[PDB]
């Protein structure tokens, strides 16, 4: 029990206007009823961006801003995005197990949550991320962290994740459609997708939204 | 230094109170022993992006945006454009998610005149665990990548000696942790061109006389 994502697809709303990000939003709540809310759309339109999804949509917003600094900052950062309105933050784990505590403290103090993201979707992250997957992975276990983030581009490493964290932690993963991630094979794993640009770079958000629900039913 | 950007007196004032009244006021008041702000995340998102404008134009300030992007290369490049939108001169970026990543953040910085920094190794306790063991690989790939300004950790004086062996004489390296954090002015200053001092200044019941107290030490 942690999340109960609509049709286990959550929306990468990435797009830095307003005007468009709210409107292919609002396209796909039929849909869609997760949000993950990233620095590109935060810093070109404010935190208070996040109150007016939560107004227009009444949806569950997940704040990607990856933290990664030392703790005291990471406390701040957090505390930050929790008073603007987020449900969760998603948190690096390679700066180590002191700035991802830091994160947990402030997430249970404010009764929100903490996603541990611990291995990465691009190309770049088997030269320094991959290699030290698993153990961040475990050392989130030992922090008693329940939701966690994992690459869809790699459905072996996405399993060994599952394997690690247990069978009721909380799982999401990035990489899906743009990247090269598949839907179904990645849902073999995770609890729900995120999806970006496969939806909101579509000419029919709408249509590509529903078009990758009606090849998971099955599942 | 003027074959690179350097930083007045050697301190960059590590600006991370989170109201706008506050961070004006402080600022102003050692804004003559500084030249250049690192303002972080902790302000921004209090505040809005529009504080890195504001203070640029306030007190004729080189900014600093320690943002440590580290997302894929695609987002990379929205968080730098975003950040020198708003009128940064420069963004920390994390070297851990990989060359690719950097690359990103590099291709911005290039195309809009702005610079990277490159965070290398991190300067709190928890860095030992993944980011150490990976530092001088990362220092290494930053050089690879045309990278001229780094970041390392004041509160390990010989790892921040490795570093700078690393990226060489011409490279740009500013060091964050001295004070709060226990790290020395002095020895940081043996190997990086400039320190970053946040909480030492800022929560000081005299930021001004903290800020002048830190120079002296430098003078000499
Ligand atoms: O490893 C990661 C974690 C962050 N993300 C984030 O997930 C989102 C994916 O968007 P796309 O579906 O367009 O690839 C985007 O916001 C990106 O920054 C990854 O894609 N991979
Ligand atoms: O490794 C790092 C990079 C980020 N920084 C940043 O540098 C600043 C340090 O200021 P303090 O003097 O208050 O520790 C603070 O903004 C913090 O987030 C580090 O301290 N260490
Ligand atoms: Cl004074």
């Amino acid at each position: 029990d942690v999340m109960d994502v609509m049709n286990r697809l959550i929306l990468a709303m990435d797009l830095m206007n307003r005007d468009d990000a709210l409107r292919v939003t609002g396209e796909v709540r039929e849909y869609i009823d997760t949000v993950k809310i990233g620095y590109p759309l935060v810093l070109s339109e404010g935190m208070d961006i996040i109150a007016e999804f939560r107004k227009r949509f009444g949806c569950r917003i997940i704040a990607d801003f990856k933290v990664a600094d030392i703790p005291e900052t990471n406390e701040k950062i957090c505390r930050a995005t929790f008073k603007a309105g987020a449900d969760a933050i998603i948190v690096h784990g390679f700066p180590g197990a002191d700035s991802v505590r830091a994160c947990l403290n402030v997430a249970e103090e404010m009764g929100r949550e903490v996603f541990l993201l611990t291995e990465m979707s691009h190309p770049g992250a088997e030269m320094f991320i991959q290699g030290a997957a698993d153990e961040i992975a475990r050392m989130g276990v030992d922090l008693g962290v329940k939701n966690y983030v994992g690459p869809s581009t790699r459905p072996e490493r996405l399993s060994r994740l599952r394997e690690i964290i247990g069978q009721d932690s909380f799982l999401i993963s990035p990489g899906v459609g743009a990247q090269g991630g598949d839907p179904g094979e990645t849902l073999r794993f995770a609890d729900a997708i995120i999806v970006g640009r496969s939806i909101y770079l579509a000419d029919n958000p709408a249509a590509a939204a529903a078009g990758i629900i009606e090849s998971i039913k099955d599942l």
